[PDB]
Parts: structure tokens; C-alpha cells; sequence
């Protein structure tokens, strides 16, 4: 959809941001000159913060332009969501309105599998297909923990952090490692003020313009005009 | 849908089963003649069974035709699903064909709201449901142990117990007690042989004749015909 992913070798590859993005089960599409760029840096600026925190991310370094140089791992088929604020499928789960304020956070596992559109299931399923209940609670307790960083470091900047999306894998050690990405793509950014949408939902829902948005994200976070 | 409750005063009411059968949320309609009767000796056969194994449950005495009475409770707002082997809506969560054997068994819970068409949840929803994690655990354990205590039961008479829903709630002394009905409405009983439904799939389906289906379980159970 929005990255592909170059062998280096057994211990690294290239994952590479590109302007394509796609929504609803990719029948809706466009192309963001400049996407991959804001989502690569953004993705960086996120990792760092994070390996700081002492959470291991597979983020090695820069490649030039939007490529990432990145661990090699042996990747869970997950998506793990946490949401602090209701929004999106949330609506269609519990009967609460868009912008509740959670009592606590909820993390959400969704299976990776395309025939099945990533049908969500909770660690039951997750051990028929192989995850331990040990890996889950490990993974659960990274996201959390993710989830505070994050939401921390953004409020600082005015930015509430809705909810956001991560995947994981295992490296040689057999340790849990944060993988994939972390941007405006993959998350849901509010400005603090206005409670508006400062990520991909600009272009689910046609709010605006998304590179507007992905460089107002960028410039709140950076403090400096996004260079391309 | 399938069932009626009579008030009668705060420490208990009726529970009557009808000869209507619903499916599809509601879209396929039929009645059967004496379903309600099979319905409702089944369920006392049931909670008997587990009564004695030592499982709390609402089940008080019997009031004649197709009517229990049942202790009152504080409903729990969900339906507690144990997997063994996978059939019905699993097939779209997990890639694997209807028939196979779980490594172990699968708890889901769904939240019960007609509005949402009672979604899956997990601990995280629940807890915003308001039901702590502690009562989410003492509930699957009672699920479990459920599970162990009639299919093996079960077993020991040439029925293969493929899943089943349970419905749970609160006594006044805060207990956690199984309720509403346990019937070839609310499982999946398949024959050991011949691998074929005897419960509301037939219905579902268009299987056979559902009546002759849930005499057959319940004579395979008692060892005596249905009198009604
Ligand atoms: N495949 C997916 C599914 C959800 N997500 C993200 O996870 C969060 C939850 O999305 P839903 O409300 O669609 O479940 C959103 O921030 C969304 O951008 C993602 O980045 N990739
Ligand atoms: N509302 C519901 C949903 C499922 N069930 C039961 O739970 C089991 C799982 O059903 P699904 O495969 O439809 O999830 C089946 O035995 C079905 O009869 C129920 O008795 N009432």
C-alpha cells in the first residue's frame, strides 16, 4: 500500500515510504507527493523517542530520502491497536459517540490475513495461531507503554493522540520488537483546540488536504518547515 | 426470540420456552411444535448436570410444560462462547475448515446490544462495560470447566459438543452464576459417527427436520422418548 521492503542482507533490510495511500480495504486511493517523506521522517523521529524510553524498536537508521534501515525480524501477524479516545471502528463495538474520553486505554489485537479482511480476535485465537500467552501479555505491556510516551510527548505539543496502530516481530534473541511504522498514516492525531484530524482520516473522509495536515503534524513536532 | 421470563417476585421468576425459532439476527423465522418442551427439559438436564459438579447456576425447579423457575440476577450484558472445534462464525476469524479440532479450546465474548449486532469484545471493552477483569476470569473459568463437564459427558454418549454460547449474572451475594438456557438451541451437537447436526444448524441450514434432530439428542441423553 504505502511502503515496500528491500533485503540487505540476514540481519537488515530497506523499508521504504512511498506518496500511495489507500483506505477502506484499499478500494479508495491517491497519491501524496511527499507522503512518504513526512511518514518516513515522522516514523524516525517516533523511534528514537521510543528506543530513548528503552523500548526496542527495529529501527536501525536512514537510508537517504524515505528509506529506513531496519532490523530484521520474524514479524507477528498482528496489528495492535490502542485507543484512548473513541473513534473509528470503536463506534461499531460499543455504543459510545465519537471523541468519548476512555476511562483507561483499550489495546485491540487484529489478525493480519487479507482473506479474512484482519478480523479481530483476543489471545485465545492468538494461541491457535501460534502466540503464547506470554508474547501477548509482553506485547500488550510494550503498547501501553508506547501508548504513554507517545500520548505524553504529543499533548506537550498540542496534539491529542486518539488512537494508532503497531505490529511487532522477534528478533535472534527471541525478544519482542516494535516494528513497521508509527505516523499520521497509522495513527489518529487531534489538534488539542479544535479536536480536528491532523492524519490519514483528512483523506478517509475528505476533511481537507492530507499533506496540509501530515506537514502541520511535522511542524508541531519539529519546529521546523518540512524540507522534502 | 425463542423465550419468555415471568416475573414473580425479587428472588426469582419464570423462564418459558416457546416453539418459535429465530436466525440470522432475527431475518429466518419458523415455530416448531414441542421445541420449547425439548428446550426446556434439555436445559434443566443441563444445569442438574452441572449443579452437581458444582456450578453455581439460576436453575431453581420446574413449573410445569416448558416453564423454569430460575433465580433473579444482575444480567451480565454478555454472551460467553467456548470453541472445541471450529464451525459457524470462527471460520471467518481463523483460516481453518469447519470440523477442526482446537488444540484447545477458544473462549470469545460478545457484548449483547442489538443496536451493534453484539460485536466481540475483549477484557479492554469489558472493563469500559463496567466488568473488572477479576469477574471476567472467575467467568471463563466457569465457561472452562463447563466445557470439561459436558463434553465429556456428552462424549460418553456419542455427541461431539462443537461450541456452545452462555449467558451469566450476579446473585446478591455478588456470585458469579450461570444463566439463561443451555439447549441444541445454544450449541453445536454433532453426532461422533457421522459427523451431522443435532441442533439449531438443521434449522439454519435447511439440514433435516429440526424436531426429529432434537428428539434424537434428547433420547440419546435420557434413553427415553419424548413424552411432551
Ligand atoms: N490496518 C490498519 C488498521 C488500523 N490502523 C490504525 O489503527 C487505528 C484504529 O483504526 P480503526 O478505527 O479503523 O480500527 C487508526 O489510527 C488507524 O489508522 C492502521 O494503521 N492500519
Ligand atoms: N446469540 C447467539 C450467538 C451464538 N450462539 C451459539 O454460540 C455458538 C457460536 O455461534 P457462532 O458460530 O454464530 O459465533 C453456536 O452454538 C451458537 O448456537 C447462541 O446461542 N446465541
Amino acid at each position: 500500500k504505502a511502503k515496500k521492503m528491500i533485503p540487505i542482507d540476514d540481519d537488515k533490510l530497506i523499508m521504504e515510504f512511498k506518496d500511495d495511500a489507500t483506505a477502506f480495504d484499499g478500494t479508495k486511493k491517491a497519491r501524496f507527493k511527499g507522503k512518504g517523506w513526512l511518514n518516513a521522517q515522522l516514523s524516525v523521529i517516533f523511534f528514537k523517542l521510543l528506543e530513548e524510553h528503552g523500548i526496542k524498536t527495529h529501527f536501525i537508521g536512514v537510508a537517504g530520502g524515505n528509506r529506513l534501515i531496519v532490523e530484521k525480524l520474524d514479524m507477528y501477524p498482528l496489528e495492535v491497536v490502542v485507543r484512548n479516545v473513541v473513534a473509528g471502528s470503536l463506534k461499531k463495538r460499543l455504543p459510545l459517540p465519537e471523541g468519548y474520553e476512555l476511562p483507561e486505554p483499550i489495546v485491540e489485537l487484529y489478525y493480519k490475513n487479507d482473506e479474512l479482511h484482519d478480523p479481530m480476535i483476543n489471545y485465545y485465537h492468538a494461541k491457535v495461531l501460534g502466540i503464547s500467552l506470554d508474547e501477548i501479555k509482553k506485547i500488550e505491556e510494550i503498547a501501553l507503554k508506547v501508548n504513554e510516551i507517545l500520548k505524553d510527548y504529543l499533548a506537550k505539543k498540542g496534539i491529542i493522540l486518539v488512537d494508532f496502530k503497531l505490529e511487532f516481530g522477534k528478533d535472534k534473541n527471541g525478544d519482542i520488537v516494535l516494528a513497521d511504522e508509527i505516523s499520521p498514516d497509522t495513527c489518529r492525531f487531534w489538534d488539542a483546540k479544535t479536536k480536528r484530524s491532523l492524519d490519514k482520516d483528512v483523506f478517509r473522509f475528505d476533511k481537507g488536504d492530507l499533506i496540509e495536515a501530515y506537514k502541520e503534524i511535522y511542524e508541531r513536532i519539529t519546529g521546523e518547515k518540512p524540507e522534502f
